[PDB]
DNA sequence: CTCCAGTACAGCGCGGCTGAAATCATCATTAAAGCG
């Protein structure tokens, strides 16, 4: 098996122009925020399975790995907000998080904002990054609850620290809900997936760059002619499901004596992964599915947007 | 301060009533054909 082949073929990253184009954005958004006057405060889109957790975490690394491995400074942070988030129940997990507090035996909203806003220029926090913003629309209905909303306004107005939300594009509605956080929200953008498979695309040479990523030594066969039709007819632009679906053909070759991946265990890999797709959507792979042009037709405006048409 | 209970207020769903539209009855009127 050699377990460090399988955790260095699941942890491989491949920045396509979006990412660093997102990166460069939040350096620009930590020293640009000056932690005297009013702060920029980015908001990242992006549907299910874009890769944002891995774009944070990234950046994390870049930005806080040698801070963190010097001392109790903590300059970012981050947080997911729970679902149908009280302002106490999110406040109290963003308290939890940062220092080492105990922090949540009392829940009273104010003295706990006390604490936090004492506490966030003494370990001098340089930016807070939140990821699941979605979280604040009800299930049934779509009234969204702004109670945080207020409340992450009141926590930026009374320190000036510099706020990255990410979260689906669904959830931008909440923004439509507070004016003075759409004011407040200056710099949003589209972190949207892969758009086509006609040729000379992004998509190339993130696929090679994956190519040579893989662990195998001589060469992945990827990116060829036929593959990516087969590849963006099984995957949307979705990059889970992509990335997925190569790691299952990875572990599949790795598993026996295999020198790369192929048309025997590839295969093998469709018929797992093949349980979150719709029932519309075509399963090219086993025997003769040829693949129309039609189906490899870009993603639509609303693929963050399935989960709001039925309410 | 937190959980449970009571009680108010608000909301959705179901049932009943009313109104409008569609269909069927019902005959009435008009026209054509046959008989006187
Ligand atoms: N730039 C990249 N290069 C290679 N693989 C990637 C890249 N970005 C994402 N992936 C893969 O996509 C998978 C999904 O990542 P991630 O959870 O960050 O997406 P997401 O949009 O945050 O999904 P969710 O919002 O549901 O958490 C990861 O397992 C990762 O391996």
């Amino acid at each position: 098996t050699r377990e460090a082949r399988i955790s260095r073929a699941k942890r491989a990253f491949v920045s396509t122009p979006s990412v660093r184009k997102i990166l460069s954005y939040m350096d620009r958004c930590r020293d640009l925020s000056d932690l005297e006057s009013e702060p920029t405060c980015m908001m990242v889109y992006g549907a299910s399975g874009v890769g944002k957790t891995t774009v944070i975490k990234k950046y994390l690394n870049q930005a806080a790995a040698a801070a963190a491995a010097g001392g109790d400074i903590i300059p970012v942070l981050h947080i997911e907000l729970p679902d149908n988030a009280k302002p106490v129940d999110a406040a109290r997990e963003l308290l939890v998080e940062m220092g080492d507090p105990l922090a949540l035996y009392e829940t009273d909203l104010a003295r706990l904002t006390k604490r936090l806003t004492e506490l966030i220029p003494a370990v001098g926090v340089k930016l807070i990054i939140i990821d699941e913003f979605q979280h604040l629309v009800e299930e049934r209905s779509n009234r969204v609850l702004t109670q945080v909303g207020n409340w992450l306004k009141m926590i930026l107005n009374k320190t000036k620290c510099p706020i990255v939300i990410f979260g689906m594009p669904y959830s931008k509605v909440v923004l439509q809900a507070n004016s003075q956080l759409h004011g407040r929200f200056s710099i949003q953008v589209e972190l949207r997936p892969f758009s086509y498979q006609g040729g000379r695309g992004v998509f190339k040479t993130f696929l090679e760059y994956l190519d040579k990523a893989l662990p195998f030594e001589k060469q992945a066969g990827l990116a060829n002619e036929s593959l990516q039709k087969k590849l963006y007819a099984f995957s949307q632009g979705n990059m889970r499901s992509l990335r997925n679906l190569i790691y299952q053909a990875s572990i599949e070759a790795i598993d026996n004596q295999h020198e790369t991946i192929t048309e025997e265990d590839f295969v093998f890999a469709s018929k797992l992964t093949s349980g979150d797709k719709p029932n519309s959507w075509k399963n090219p792979f086993e025997e003769g599915v040829e693949v129309t042009e039609d189906m490899l037709r870009p993603p639509p405006k609303d693929i963050g947007w399935e989960d709001y048409l039925r309410h």
